[PDB]
């Protein structure tokens, strides 16, 4: 609980109304009560702020002639939004103390106020930094280190000779430094390649859950400081990411590719290795990359959905295009 | 465990053309059934076959029975009746039995009556688990989060904190329920991270694959109805909703704030934008790409499939310039018209 | 670990050129190569810059020798060297070593000789094991489940009951093996649950990637054949059958019933519906929309690539009117054609 004046100094917003209002947490408009503070961006929701319950709004200054409650102004209510849900988060820690059936090698160096949870495994020579959080049933692998302030979520997976930076946080069921998918062939038959590279994840980033980030075959896998990757992502040997890149849910990375900074991946898109992508590239959801991007701004792919009766007709006639093609040029040679 | 196939055609309201005292020991495929096994019949082209088959018993129609070559057991729909008797025949073995000496459990947690904990499973302070719940080996469920009667969770399930999963729901191994939404504000191409402090709210009688992610909400909640089935790989994202009974086969990755109505089929790998909604009744084909809203009922469908590469060439190159034959084609149109 | 030169030449039938009492501790890639490191070259653009190379010793061909500045090893096939001689000096540890104090086994477990099994793994009643096998940290192995001789699980695998895997095999973290497939009749409107009891069987040598799904069959069983290869995140249905030596890349989903054969290629992010065949010798490039069956050998694609996206929006939508396209080229045909 915090006084909203307190709150609006922290935020920097210029406070309109009884600053000895006591907030508890944030929520929704429509779901907002007595003492939670809440937002808006939308001009649209202007016109029912006599409805929304909340003991104060996050607005705007064309925003506040129809405040109906006590009022934050701003700049951008979603950034203050994103600073007053840190303020007020609820969230518990993964761990707290060493858990007894925690399993830790003696040969571990383990800075001050770590946190390890239940039934964790760490492996020989693994370092965690201070204020590192471990979630139960964790798996951290021989001489792999994690820097400072870093937190994983319950069941994730680190394998050896990973470095992860400072500040991070790993969602559960993700996997970093599994093999890369490297083989030779030697008459139809594939040969392992070992995969003796590693994992460098910087500081600062957020990988989702079920993600999986290969260790690279003898250079290293990247991600750039800042980094926000979502769920069932895949990120193949030796990929490299830039710096303050985001990668959207269900993305796949061939191996080898390099994307830029301030890149933005939207959700199932599938790119391709072997090639750049330069920074401040938006690749929109489901995203085919064949070829490498050398300019910056919005690329797209993929035909949307239709009614299946107008899609049957659709794909017919493109997977025949050819002929559509060579009855123009015969035409035009006609006319 | 072994049935007469009295009992069982009882059971399983069918009419016993044969010896009732036949024991039963399981359920076979025609293909494979010996001795002992009972199977169905869905398509009457085996009529002819039946003599090959070595099964104990055979479900199928009334318009079956004179090609029978065993027992048979009559019903109107063989195939609901063979999902009713392999549940009677099941052999899949239980998550867990009792609660493991290996398992970690908060002094808090509320345990129902009859509940199993597998081992090195962790059960966080403030969990409720209702009567007849399993969880299997080490899976891990959060603070305050609440598992509702018979229940099960395969091995290495992950549940985080303050979620609420319904009665008789099935969870398979490697599936994360509950971890932070994809939520983050940008700050001069810096990212701010939002806490997510809504919950994941999942019915009754809902059955998620492995390795499915449901994210919790931002400040609501994530929400899937009641008789719900999600298949593996599912991403689920903050925010969603999926109305009751809805199917979403496997691979199928759904953005934030996506509605989904009841009564729907999602057909694998599909890709679904957020922000927007899917009315009640809608089947996507496999691999659609749902980029706009779906307001109306009925089947939808995207994707130009597979072809031999060469020909692909072709097809992706003129696809990519149609542009330019459309401006031929309307030039050639004016000079002949 | 380390080896001298000509020992490791030996060893990869290759041809000594230089020091043959040479340490060599470790491979590593050209630029990052230092003293005690071998390395190799595949693309003679590099041979100008071999004297920036600072490795012991260099893997290269014939063709190659005149440019070196350093020891060489000739060989016919530096590639499949390198891949040789990086499993000879593999830095990669085991997932566990000996049986740890705190896994939980059950007491009909059966193992071979030799068998390791990581911290709070479970092994369920009636597992064998075979000589060799290594269970990691965390691990799950569900009742009755068998896993041959040699074969490796990583760290917090999962493997369900009645569960069946050849020799030699490896399985990255987080994958699970033998779930319950996708199965469910309809009573009046009500989803009701087919119990799925038919099984996974692995053959030998097969490598699956991490966080991949393979689920059991519903009466009988999911194969996977022998000297497969899986990359991660694949998701492999209830019922399918995939031939000896097929690779499928990251992220491919396959439907129930899929049979594919022999020495395929799945390229990655693949969708290959089911109930249907693909023949032996099968390239299906990366994001492959695979709806009909696939009866010659070759290579198979579909897809329209990334545009900029002012582009793609003219790009879908004359598309998506395409008939309306094809309908004003037949009507123009009629007119040339004086009908
Ligand atoms: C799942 C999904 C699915 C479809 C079909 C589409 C979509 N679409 C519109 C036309 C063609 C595709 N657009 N989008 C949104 C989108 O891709 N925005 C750009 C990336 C967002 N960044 C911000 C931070 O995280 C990293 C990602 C989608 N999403
Ligand atoms: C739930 C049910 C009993 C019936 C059902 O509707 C269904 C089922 N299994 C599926 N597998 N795949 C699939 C999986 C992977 C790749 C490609 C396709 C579908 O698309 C499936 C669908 C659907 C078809 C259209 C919409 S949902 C089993
Ligand atoms: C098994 C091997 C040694 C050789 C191989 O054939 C192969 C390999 N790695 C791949 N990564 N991706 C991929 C991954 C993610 C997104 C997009 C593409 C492919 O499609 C890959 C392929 C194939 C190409 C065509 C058919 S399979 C390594
Ligand atoms: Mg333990
Ligand atoms: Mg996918």
């Amino acid at each position: 609980s915090i006084r909203l004046a307190d709150l609006a100094q922290q935020l920097d917003a210029e406070l309109h109304g009884d600053g000895d209002i006591v907030i508890t947490g944030v929520a929704s408009m429509q779901s907002a009560q007595t003492g939670h503070i809440t937002f808006m961006v939308n001009p649209k929701y202007r016109e029912h702020l006599g409805l929304c319950q909340a003991s104060a709004v996050v607005m705007t200054q064309d925003d506040l002639p129809f405040a109906k409650s006590a009022a934050l102004v701003v700049k951008n209510p979603y950034l203050t939004y994103a600073r007053m849900a840190q303020i007020l988060d609820t969230t518990p820690q993964p761990a707290q103390n060493i858990a007894p059936s925690a399993v830790i090698d003696a040969t571990a160096k383990l800075g001050n106020n770590v946190s390890i949870g239940a039934n964790a495994v760490i492996e020989s020579g693994v370092e965690l930094g201070d204020n590192v959080i471990i979630g139960a049933g964790c798996f951290v692998g021989k001489n792999s280190k994690i820097g400072a302030g870093s937190r994983l979520w319950a069941n994730v997976t680190i394998y050896h000779e990973i470095q992860i930076g400072q500040n991070c946080l790993i969602q559960s069921g993700t996997v970093v430094g599994a093999d890369g998918f490297g083989y030779a062939n030697d008459r139809g038959n594939w040969v392992k390649i070992p995969q003796i590279g590693r994992v460098i994840i910087g500081d600062r980033v957020e990988i989702g859950a079920c993600t999986t980030i290969d260790r690279g075959a003898l250079d290293d896998t990247i991600i750039g400081n800042g980094v926000i990757i979502d769920n069932q992502c895949q990120i193949a040997h030796n990929v490299v990411i830039g710096d303050n890149t985001a990668v959207a849910g269900g993305v796949i990375m061939a191996g080898s590719l390099k994307i830029g900074r301030y890149c933005m991946i939207g959700g199932a898109s599938v790119i391709n290795g072997h090639m750049e992508i330069c920074d401040k590239v938006t690749v929109t959801g489901m995203g085919m990359v064949m070829r490498p991007i050398t300019e910056p701004g919005v690329y797209s792919s993929g035909i949307p959905l239709q009614p299946n009766k107008v899609w049957r007709k659709t794909a017919a006639l493109v997977m025949n295009i050819d002929d559509m093609s060579k009855r123009l040029k015969s035409l035009e040679r006609k006319v």
